[PDB]
């Protein structure tokens, strides 16, 4: 019967603001006001409308009138400087304006959406507005920046630049019902695409006594007291009031797979007009009536099941009666008399705000939902006698009383019409459990693992590492915010925080250019770094920055000479991604070599020396490679990405896969055969023809000139402009190493039996490019430096260059470290990324970058020994974080309990504070 | 890869309106304007702007600016009488108001749809307005109407106020891109239901000069020479104008059903914002391709394949590279060099109407579809050196060309960017074909009478009758319209039309409450006619009343003593739904009685006395009975509902089929029973019992006091006040003739063997009841008044009253035929038609009519003899038509050739003509 006739989602609800009067700014100052029946109608203030004032013509007739209704208590104030504004164009800008983009980040503040990760998304902005007061004081006299200040469409444009929105800006217009109307247009625009959130409200001001006159000269509009009396016997007029709301709206199946928590839910909606009625602002019953019935048609429910109606409520003894006539029609209709739809009107706590009545009740009706509490409505002083309830199947609500709940869940409607004949209806209800839901011995040896730690953790819990999160457009401002959040968190509510849910709640904070992170164990470690991060005191255990870099990072994958007795253990136990991608490349090298890499990273008494027989050459550089693969998948499952990427002679197959050259199968296979076969050619001479390799601390150039006397030493590695790495037989390389002691210069032997990049590959060749053939080489699609072309860069889209011949070059010749770190400085990198169990290649890198006039370059360290796997990729991550690079901090903190223990996460945090200044147009009249 | 993602239906164009400046009031004016390449901008008026001038500082400052743009010629002019407004309301009505409630006419009487015909339906309207100037002069000093008039709101309210609209009324505002969102938004509205047609466009007023000013102020905005050369080497600004723009819109399906002639076809449309870019005012190239993109997804057009783009078109030299940048991305990508697409833009003919320039768009590229011609784009002195129309597949139309068809058929697109940001596009196409598609001597004699039919008309073809409907909302507006119609048919363009295609016309505009209809047979008798309807003189040929009536229409059954030799005969050739209801009667009676009528209908020598040997008494009443369903359905066919039926003692069955009492299956077998009845008792018996009847010239109280003398006799009918029908023994009646004519009282025979409502039908009832067995009454829905429950009227939805005991009741009692009609006079009624081949009742109920105290009634003949059969019920029709009763006119006049030979039909008469008097607001500054 009243089923859906078109297959449509249902809009979620995830954002509330609020401007309304009697100083109800937050959603919870309001929800607490309607409990306790709060009249916020009030006297005009002595400061308004003093422009228009000291004229006594003009001063007598607004005397003479009510004035009396629900006035802002500042709204000169505004923050120009947080909007990017100056004081000339401020000053020429309506303030319904300015309460829209305070709204706007209230209101994504609320939903826990960062306004960062909204820019140039497909987000549309619907605002009602019906009167352009401060148009009226530019024109006294101006300025040409009252165009755009006071224009009636720049309420909603400006919102969609400010915040980058590139969906649909459009400010509607219906009088009275603006703010359903703009409402209505979003949930149908949800439904046929054109966007994927939306931003619904509207706004009022009463910034001249124009209009109010006006309707006191019509007589019988305006009540004598100011105060609303909603179905009443003492109705006799209402009262104007300003204001403004916002609301924010996704499909519920988004929301759902989002995270983001749900207050209600909007159902359906509808509108219509009077027509010809008994005069233009005379309402008709008949047409009211036909809107609910095609609102809830829409919503697919049927109206005998609605519990609570937001009624128009204007407190008109005329125009009550015809909007309860047209509810009995469709709601009230074959009711039980024991079950009344009971009624309320928003107009008696706050007035009559004409574009933003909708929003206002919106927003009750939301609260009330979300909790499971009707608020009564006020000024109520007996049922109106043109009014039969008992027949009609209605009750007004005028006390505190729980959702009957007829249909076993709680619904309700708010209904707004405008003096036009334009009218609307939306239809809501509570959000639902339903709208909720949509390698034998490396077992052995994890299992012990798993049990050990377990059991180690009794004994000792080990007390999580949470990164705080706070950022700004401006230092001064976020040091100001970390002030303020220490002091809540030594607060009780603070210290009743699980100090997981205060990093939850920052990390879905906007981020800013300004950033700065808090790396704290317990509460107190946080409140000394932030009070620390308050002044310019520096922290071991904060990290802070004042902008964003210019270019990306540059990852290095080296893997030499970093490897250890437990490297990748810790981490692959107590994560799951850097488990996973470990698993998918020890399949990978078990189809290859056949045997498995599980079994000597669990295992703890291999050391990779004399600890396995199987070629410890070639285990560590795989065991190396796959630690590499997980890492660079584990920052991109966070977010990170690289803008370019070098490797040292052994992440070249890493390398090539991150940039996208190579597949993770084929890089595999280029690893596993350079790895085998210089395990098997070592081990296959011994003696006679073994050379090995040295560090010697000399330059390029130098080395040209020394060569000469040393015909068979080869270059290996440009390690850094003063160091070179070289190999050759141990006489030529130890009379080397005595003429650089001769002459005071560091060296050493590396102590390694293998020698790659020499004379000892040439035979390998032959064999190696057999088992690589099959390779598909593929776009780079990333920048790159290859090490064995000289370190030139490459640019992204360039043709493939992992071909065989690329591979045996490298093996067999020198790879170019130094010169493909100069270029990218010479490029503008600053910010530096080395994935390896040990960091080794940063201080390589580090000289490099000094030797290039660089010497505030970002040296980020991936795991580390000695240090704890984890805390060590977290810092990782914030330092991205901090410099600006590309990074989704809301991944850190998954959510655990959702839709179950909501209360405990999401803490009470303070909210981001504005500096509000005059900003007014001064008239004289 | 472009196709639709989702199955939507194509909106089609119907009708446009326009208000631009050239003084181009119609389409056709603007039409011819534009092939002409015609510069509407013109300096200031000498009148406009008077109440700010006089002021030597403002005076000076304006004279300083430009000023210089299209102007309307008249602006305060307004009809406040035909839109029923006050001079004190009408006064502080803004002119954007005026224009919607103006267009909106003209747009419904191009479409040619009945404004009246939308009364109550689901109308959207959705309006585009930017700047409240009219505003400005209110606050100057000031009177509370204003607060409705300038008011942006009330623009789509009032319309849909005044036309009396059931849908969605919203006023859109997006700057310069008003008018295409408004226009996206009933799109979207009409694929997603919530209205059946839509009424989209923008106005827009140059009341003021502080808008102009400010952006002279502000410099390198408004062009020195307020000529705009898009895309042209010399753009230096634009220039500001004023006028509106209207739209109707429907689906295709709805749109090939009802008839509707198609201009053009709008596939999709789409909006979005630029976002974040260099400044508020900066437009955003990358955004403007996605709408592009965005808009031909959703159209399921390739981009590739458009012919012609209405570019924006602002005449700036750093905007216009802008636009042609983006549709090089999008539709100037992967095309031939040979291939551009087509570039104008209309504001170089008009200017730059701010929120109507998309209707201005629109409206151009809309005639240019449904005509076959591109027109040129003005003040084009060479491409723009900063452009390269080649390598971005572009072209500069600055002449008259035809539609290069690319694609086989004709694509269009019209986009509107905004000055906050705001953008839209449009996707329109050219109306395909596609788009407009989705017994036995019965038939001897049928043949033989087609024959000689089609063979009489080659001797003397006949011609034709055409109503010609003329209809205002007052007498004088009446006349005056159709003398200037006469004047239009008298001209030579008059002359060369149908007389058909005039009556087309006529049928589809707004039917007032004064109405007036002329029958004539060629163009002559209609000018005559339509000159005496000019004044006040009668004339036979011409219908024509003041007002309507307060209350509905009566439908009198009566079909006694109405027969004669040809009766139903020449309608039934020469109309096929009258012919369809006898063949449906004809088979119900061929299986109740074995027997067919049309072998007595189709056949000329019977005369239904003495030619026909199955009871002329019974084929008598069946025939009738058969004449009156045809024509009561025929009446439904275009429109006509009964409020009341009533019948005299043969009408009963198919008065109960029109009320709803009875199916008509159930009826024929009352009348079937009861007519077989009667003439197989009047044949049993002979001489000893039989008993005739006669009328006398007696009233019921004389009726009382004479029948004591006479015991046997009985009152039958009480067809008068002054006048009965009795029956008894031929002595009796044979004494009561001569009794009367003692007295001098008329008095008859009837000359009828059968006799009814007498103690003849007491042995019938037994066999009679038993035959009705089976039937269903049911409730009546229709006013009832029973002439054999002694004229009591009955309410619709009362019980069922048609039981086996009521006709018994009716067969053997008398009829109060008299008392029913004074009862519906006391009620109301005084409209009285009577179904029967020959009226006879109407004298009857005219009697009564008059004893009542109604001597104006409407007494509607239907077919009568000695008369055409066709040319009585138009008549009829006329009739009812004209006295306010329900009936579509537009079923008289069917369409031949559909999307075929449109032009000969769908004549161009006069349009509705308004008397504009000056209201304008004063003002002194």
């Amino acid at each position: 019967d009243w089923s859906r006739t078109r297959d449509v989602e249902d809009i979620a609800i995830v954002g509330v603001a609020t401007r309304f009067p009697g100083d109800l700014n937050t959603p919870d100052e309001m929800w607490e006001a309607l409990l306790e029946g709060k009249d916020c109608v009030t006297d005009l203030p002595e400061d308004r409308w003093t422009e228009f004032l000291d004229e006594p013509r003009i001063a007598e007739r607004v005397k003479k009138a009510r004035t009396r209704g629900g006035y802002l208590t500042d709204i000169k104030g505004f923050d120009s400087e947080f909007f990017a504004l100056s004081k000339m164009e401020a000053d020429n800008i309506d303030p319904q304006q300015r309460m829209a983009l305070e709204l706007t980040w209230e209101a994504l503040e609320h939903a826990r959406i960062p306004a960062s990760s909204l820019r140039g998304e497909s987000v549309g902005v619907y605002i009602g507005s019906s009167t352009n007061d401060y148009s009226f004081l530019a024109m006294s006299d101006a300025h040409p920046y009252a165009i755009t200040g006071t224009a009636s469409s720049i309420i909603a444009n400006r919102v969609s630049y400010f915040y980058d929105f590139r969906g649909p800006s459009v400010a509607v217009d219906t009088a009275c019902s603006s703010s359903l109307v703009a409402t209505h247009q979003g949930v149908q625009a949800l439904r046929a695409g054109e966007a994927d959130v939306a931003i619904v409200g509207g706004v009022n001001a009463l910034v001249t006594p124009l209009v109010t006159v006006g309707f006191d000269e019509v007589g019988g509009v305006l009540a004598p007291d100011g105060r609303i009396k909603s179905f009443s016997s003492d109705a006799d007029g209402y009262a104007r009031s300003e204001g403004g709301g916002m609301l924010v709206l996704k499909r519920i199946s988004d929301a759902r797979r989002d995270g983001d928590q749900i207050l209600a839910v909007i159902a359906g909606s509808a509108v219509n007009h009077d027509g010809r009625s008994n005069g233009l602002l005379a309402p008709n019953p008949d047409a009211q009536a036909e809107v609910l019935r095609k609102a809830y048609k829409d919503a697919g429910i049927n109206p005998r099941d609605v519990d609570y109606i937001e009624a128009h409520g204007t407190g008109t003894i005329l125009g009550d009666p015809i909007e309860a006539d047209a509810l009995g029609r469709i709601v009230g209709k074959g009711r039980p008399a024991d079950k009344p739809a009971l009624l309320g009107a928003v107009k008696s706590n706050l007035g009559h705000l004409e574009s933003a009545a909708g929003a206002a009740s919106l927003a009750k009706m939301t609260l009330a939902l979300a909790n499971d509490k009707l608020p009564p409505s006020i000024n109520y002083a007996g049922p109106n006698p043109y009014i039969d309830f008992e027949k009609e199947r209605l009750k007004v609500n005028d006390t505190v009383s729980d959702w009957p709940r007829y249909s076993g869940k709680a619904i309700a409607g708010v209904s707004g019409f405008g003096f036009g004949g334009a009218n609307a209806h939306v239809v809501m209800r509570e959000v639902l459990a339903g709208d909720l839901v949509e390698t034998e011995a490396a077992q052995r040896l994890l299992e012990q693992a798993r049990e050990e730690l377990e059991a180690k953790e009794a004994e000792e819990p080990t007390k999580q590492l949470v990164p705080l999160a706070v950022s700004a457009f401006l230092t001064s401002r976020k040091r100001q915010a970390a002030a303020e959040l220490a002091d809540w968190i030594d607060s009780p509510e603070g210290r009743a925080s699980s100090l997981e849910s205060i990093g939850r709640s920052l990390s879905r904070r906007n981020h800013g250019r300004s950033r700065a992170v808090v790396l704290a164990h317990d509460h107190d470690e946080a409140i000394k770094g932030l009070r620390a991060l308050a002044e310019g005191k520096q922290h071991p255990s904060v990290l802070s920055a004042d902008g964003p870099v210019t270019n990306g990072p540059v990852w290095v994958l080296a893997g030499f000479g970093a490897q250890h007795r437990k490297m990748g253990k810790s981490l692959y136990l107590r994560n799951e991604v850097f488990a996973e991608w470990i698993n998918k490349v020890d399949a990978l090298i078990q189809d290859e070599r056949g045997y498995s890499i599980l079994e000597l990273i669990l295992d703890d008494n291999v050391d990779y020396t004399d600890a396995t027989c199987e070629y410890p050459i070639e285990v560590v550089q795989l065991v190396i490679f796959a630690i590499q693969i997980a890492l660079g998948e584990l920052l991109r499952h966070h977010g990170a990405k690289p803008a370019a990427v070098v490797g040292q002679s052994l992440g070249e197959a890493a390398a090539s896969y991150f940039a996208g050259g190579l597949s993770l199968a084929d890089a595999t296979r280029t690893i596993c055969s350079r790895s085998h076969l210089m395990g098997e050619g070592e081990a296959m001479l011994f003696g006679e023809y073994i050379r090995l390799m040295a560090l010697v601390e000399y330059s390029a150039d130098e080395i040209k000139t020394v060569f000469s006397d040393y015909p068979d030493l080869e270059v290996c590695v440009y390690a850094a402009p003063t160091q070179t790495v070289i190999g050759g037989p141990p006489d030529q390389v130890d009379a080397i190493i005595a003429r650089a002691e001769s002459e005071g210069k560091f060296a050493r032997k590396f102590q390694t039996k293998g020698a790659s990049h020499t004379q000892q590959m040439d035979p390998l060749l032959g064999e190696l490019a057999a088992e690589l053939q099959g390779i598909e080489p593929k776009p780079l699609t990333t920048g790159y430096f290859s090490t064995v072309h000289e370190g030139t860069f490459i640019r992204p889209g360039s043709a493939p260059i992992h071909d065989v011949d690329y591979w045996k070059k490298g093996l067999r010749h020198s790879v170019y470290f130094t010169q493909g770190i100069r270029n990218a400085v010479d490029n503008g990198h600053t910010t530096f990324l080395e994935l390896a169990p040990n960091p080794v290649a940063l201080m390589q890198v580090g000289l490099t970058t000094a030797s290039a006039g660089l010497h505030d370059a970002q040296l980020i360290a991936t795991l580390a020994r000695k240090q704890d796997e984890v805390e060590s990729m977290i810092s990782a991550m914030a330092q991205l974080y901090v410099h600006g690079h590309d990074l989704d901090f809301r991944t850190l903190f998954p959510r655990r309990s959702k839709g179950l223990a909501g209360a405990l996460d999401f803490a009470n945090i303070p909210p981001t504070r504005f500096k509000r200044k005059e900003h007014w147009l001064p008239a004289h009249f």
